[PDB]
């Protein structure tokens, strides 16, 4: 699978993950510099959205709304991952008026990038995460997987919402 950024084309680094595969539980760092496991204990629908950069991203703007709608749904969690440090993530998020959003950094181990196969290879965005969304069940099996072909574009909104019906 190839991802594009203006005149650049990326080979995705890490292990390829398919619908039906058990996604591995990975270590990430939260806004309190606490190490957390990606997979929430018991939650039936786990949305995991990965961004190259939180800074001025479309996902950050709609994060507060989507987090509300998912929160009210039964057993649906919403996690946003980037290579951004937690401090920057906390201030970016805080500045947009997004409270209690599970924004997590992959900076320490690059465990999400490597295990979900979305670590961008050689190029200007090398070592950043490809724009991607996963839905995992309580068991960590991949219900839905989308990796955007154009890193600047957003995942299919329709297709994501339909999975949460
Ligand atoms: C970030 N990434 C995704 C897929 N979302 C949900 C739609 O806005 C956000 N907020
Ligand atoms: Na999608």
């Amino acid at each position: 699978q190839k991802v594009t950024f203006k005149e650049e084309t990326y080979q995705l680094e890490g292990k390829a993950l398919k619908v039906g595969d058990k996604a591995p539980d990975v270590k990430l760092v939260n806004g309190d510099l606490q190490e957390v496991n990606l997979l929430k204990q018991g939650v039936r629908f786990q949305v995991v959205s990965a961004l190259p950069s939180l800074t001025g991203s479309v996902c950050l703007l709609q994060a507060k709304h989507f987090n509300e709608q998912t929160g009210k749904l039964p057993s649906v969690s919403f996690s946003v991952i980037s290579m951004d440090l937690p401090f920057s993530q906390g201030q970016i998020a805080g500045a947009e008026g997004i409270k209690d959003l599970r924004i997590l950094s992959d900076f320490r181990y690059k465990a999400f990038g490597e295990n979900y196969g979305v670590l961008l290879g050689k190029g200007s965005l090398q070592g950043l995460l490809a724009r991607s969304v996963f839905v995992l069940d309580d068991k960590g099996v991949v219900i839905y997987k989308e990796i955007v072909q154009n890193i600047l574009e957003e995942p299919n909104y329709e297709a994501l919402l339909k999975v949460l019906k």
